[PDB]
């Protein structure tokens, strides 16, 4: 007696992959348990290292066609982290790590700000080049009135620079509400913030309170500013990037490589380690429980799980190594957890179902390349191929980005826009939330607690119940998920 | 993969060394074939229309192909029959001077991957149960290859 | 003991091969270990025969498509 | 040049046509939206909604009060 009697229905985890056979996520499905909550309960709360905590078990990908600054700051908006890839020269990826850590919530990332010393085309030029107009000149560059739209329409040379009397302005620092309000009281569209020395701090634009939404999931550090992560070689050169980007207050590292456990990466977990004992360093990639051992005893603080799964990679058909994903992602997350390590599934993600199943093997996080990429935040502008607007996305390990003897593990193509991250994540976020309800568990760690104890259920699945899983037996059909 | 494998254990006993033939493809099945116990690995296709391979290139749909026959085929028996092989098309893979250099950096490199420094130190690996191995399901290479994209275009070298 | 320890993880060849199912290229994977040397000092010396000895696995196929004079020299020159 | 307007419609509906054209002004507007103070903030999003602008200059019933446009409605989530 005590805890109930359930009828033994499926495998557990562990039997699911005792017959040794090359699982993924396709393979198997979890069986259902008892809803006893609602979908919107699902605590997301995920552990991306031993020290930092997101509200969202989603990662955006260090890619070059994925993460920088806007998606960045788009993934830490919704809950989660974004990590800047490194396909860029130091200052590069450490200018976009401080563009993110200086978002602001409302406020002007780099306004374009000119001086008294210039021309009413300047203007003009910055008009034809960023897209506004409305510009907050001062003494030397980054207070005297601003140069707006409404001021320059009715000339045809170029030498309006509006006085002091825009009196509405903020004395130090102010909250959005408090910006709210002045926006109303006041009907102009530029509300520029000072200090007590009265210089140019921050900037309001009007068009950004007009649709500035909340974001609940913060993923905020203590000073309350976005979390942002780093992609660093294990290279010499990389020591370097590493200083230029904790200079810029990066809250996290990942050692972005193809095989992660060799003495180069562990040599590089050390040098962290003993260099800036505050950061936190994720180990990668890792798919078998030795390489996690390595890089666990090194010193890592988190781990990040994939070879050969990911969507542009060939690694698999060319270095002949890997590990099916489903499979990589239990054993190292099994053997992880021995040590409060979490760890990171790493690719193949391409439905909302992998994210549940990736979750539900152990990993704490699922990071996403491919089902984030071709979004608005994502780096690279649309093209057009047999009319649908198409991003690029290629692999680190391709040609065309080593081009920035060799043996591409990967792959360059194209993907189909998805929208923006805005209004992607949160179909994900629910997606997860009511698959977790599905489940039967209340939250993420409630359901890595379900399957580590046997009473979560797998099922596996011929090619045939794979078939039968999708969509079949019609003549043609459109599938919109969200 | 079994023939190589369980050829290769039996004749290593003797120290006979074996010559995995046929079926290579890529650069990861020639890891794979000397992983297994192979010493040598013999390529027919992977090396046929090269600048270096017999015949002269012909034109068909706007590729450079070579031709491509098998001993045993009949247009290579002429030279009541059971053709035991095919003839057909390779498109043009350059040089074998710029085309095995690729596959002696890929082999090197998966070998890197392995953690072997080499050939003999991988099959000493295998064969004392410290190099480990993993099955594929079909939907697990399916997932190893190229997946969930518009299009897409494959630079090997 | 003086050997280290690793965790067990996947098969060994001759676990792989235990199921007796038909396995070929396609259907395996090899494992990562641990890189402590770089790609290039990976010595590709093999044994063609009892006594012959090549410095690249690599041979080409006896077929009529494949190997005459020009590509038998090629490949002896690569190895 | 000139146009000459179609009749495949009622006389009323050329009549009003030709109106419009003997009244265009050269810059100013042709049959501008008008509202009333005995009108909620509601009809000057159904205004934005129909035709494309949110700036009318409203008064007694047609065609001198203020005007309302769009500076002064988007901070609200009700209609008054
Ligand atoms: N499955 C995967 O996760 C995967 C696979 C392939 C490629 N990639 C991406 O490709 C990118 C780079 O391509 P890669 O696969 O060659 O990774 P990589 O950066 O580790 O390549 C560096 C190569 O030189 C060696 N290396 C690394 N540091 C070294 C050092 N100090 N000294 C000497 N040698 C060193 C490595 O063995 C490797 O062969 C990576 O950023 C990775 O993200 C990922
Ligand atoms: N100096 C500026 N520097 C940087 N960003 C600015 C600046 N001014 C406006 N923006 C940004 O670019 C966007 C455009 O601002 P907005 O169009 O609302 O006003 P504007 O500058 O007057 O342009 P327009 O005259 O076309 O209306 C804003 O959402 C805001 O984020
Ligand atoms: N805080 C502000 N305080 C005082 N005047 C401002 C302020 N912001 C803009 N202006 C002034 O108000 C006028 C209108 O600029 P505003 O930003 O409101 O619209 P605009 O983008 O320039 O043009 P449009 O109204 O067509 O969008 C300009 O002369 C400008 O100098
Ligand atoms: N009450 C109105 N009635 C008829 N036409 C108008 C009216 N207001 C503006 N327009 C016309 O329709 C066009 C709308 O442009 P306009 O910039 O003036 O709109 P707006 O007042 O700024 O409102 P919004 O902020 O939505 O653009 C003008 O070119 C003008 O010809
Ligand atoms: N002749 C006018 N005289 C006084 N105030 C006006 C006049 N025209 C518009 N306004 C007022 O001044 C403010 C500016 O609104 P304005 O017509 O210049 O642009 P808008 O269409 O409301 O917003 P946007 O700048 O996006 O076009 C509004 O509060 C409006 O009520
Ligand atoms: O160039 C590459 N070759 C092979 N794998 C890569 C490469 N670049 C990135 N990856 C991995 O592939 C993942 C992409 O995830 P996915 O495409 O959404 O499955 C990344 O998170 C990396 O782990
Ligand atoms: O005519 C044939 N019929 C069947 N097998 C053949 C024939 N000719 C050659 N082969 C074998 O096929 C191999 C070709 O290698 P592959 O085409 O690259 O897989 C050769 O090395 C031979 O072992």
């Amino acid at each position: 007696g005590g805890t109930g009697y359930v009828p033994e229905d499926g495998l557990t985890a562990q039997q699911l992959f005792a017959s040794a056979d090359g699982l993924t996520y396709n393979d198997f499905l979890i069986l259902p348990g008892f809803i006893d909550f609602i979908a919107d309960e699902v605590d997301l709360t995920s552990a991306l290292t031993r020290k930092i905590t997101l509200k969202t078990p989603l990662i955006s990908s260090p890619m070059d066609t994925v993460t920088e600054a806007d998606m960045a700051i788009a993934m830490a908006l919704m809950g989660g982290i974004g990590f800047i890839h490194h396909n860029c020269t130091p200052e590069f990826q450490a200018n976009e790590v401080r563009k993110v850590k200086k978002f602001e919530q409302g406020f002007i990332t780099d306004p374009v700000v000119l001086s008294p010393s210039h021309t009413v085309g300047d203007v003009l030029e910055a008009k034809m080049r960023h897209g506004f107009s409305g510009i907050p000149i001062t003494e030397t560059g980054t207070l005297v009135g601003i140069v707006t739209s409404r001021d320059i329409d009715f000339l045809a040379e170029k030498d309006v620079m509006t006085p002091r009397i825009e009196l509405v302005v903020a004395p130090a620092g102010v909250t959005l509400k408090e910006a709210n309000e002045i926006l109303q009281r006041s009907k102009k569209g530029k509300l520029p913030i000072v200090n007590d020395c009265d210089e140019l701090v921050a900037i309001i634009a009007r068009t950004d309170l007009k649709k500035n939404r909340d974001y609940p999931l913060a993923s905020k550090d203590s000073q309350k500013q976005l979390l942002c992560g780093a992609a660093v070689g294990t290279r010499e050169d990389d020591k370097y990037r590493l200083d230029l980007l904790t200079q810029a207050g990066v809250d996290v590292i990942v050692l972005d490589s193809s095989q992660g456990n060799s003495v180069y990466q562990i040599a590089m977990v050390h040098y962290i380690k003993q260099k800036y004992p505050h950061l936190q360093v994720i180990g990668g990639n890792v798919v078998t429980a030795a390489q996690a051992k390595n890089l666990i005893d090194a010193g890592v603080d988190g781990l990040r799980v994939g070879m050969g799964c990911g969507s542009i990679c060939i690694t698999q058909e060319v270095m002949a190594c890997g590990r099916p994903q489903g499979t990589a992602v239990y054993k190292v997350a099994e053997y992880a957890r021995r040590f409060g390590v979490p760890i990171i599934a790493d690719g193949g993600i391409q439905t909302v179902g992998h994210v549940v199943k990736a979750l539900a093997l152990g990993a704490s996080t699922v990071m996403m390349g491919s089902l984030l990429a071709a979004t608005t935040e994502a780096p690279g502008e649309y093209f057009f191929s047999d009319g649908v607007r198409l991003k690029k996305y290629r692999g680190m390990g391709s040609l065309d980005a080593m081009e920035k003897v060799k043996i591409a593990q990967g792959v360059s193509g194209s993907i189909q826009d998805k929208g923006s991250i805005q209004k992607f994540v949160p179909y994900l976020i629910a997606g997860i939330q009511h698959g977790c309800q599905d489940i039967g568990a209340r939250s993420l760690s409630v359901l890595r607690s379900m399957m580590y104890s046997g009473e979560l259920k797998f099922e596996k699945r011929t090619m045939s119940a794979q078939i039968e899983g999708g969509v079949h037996g019609l003549h043609s059909y459109e599938k919109r998920l969200y």
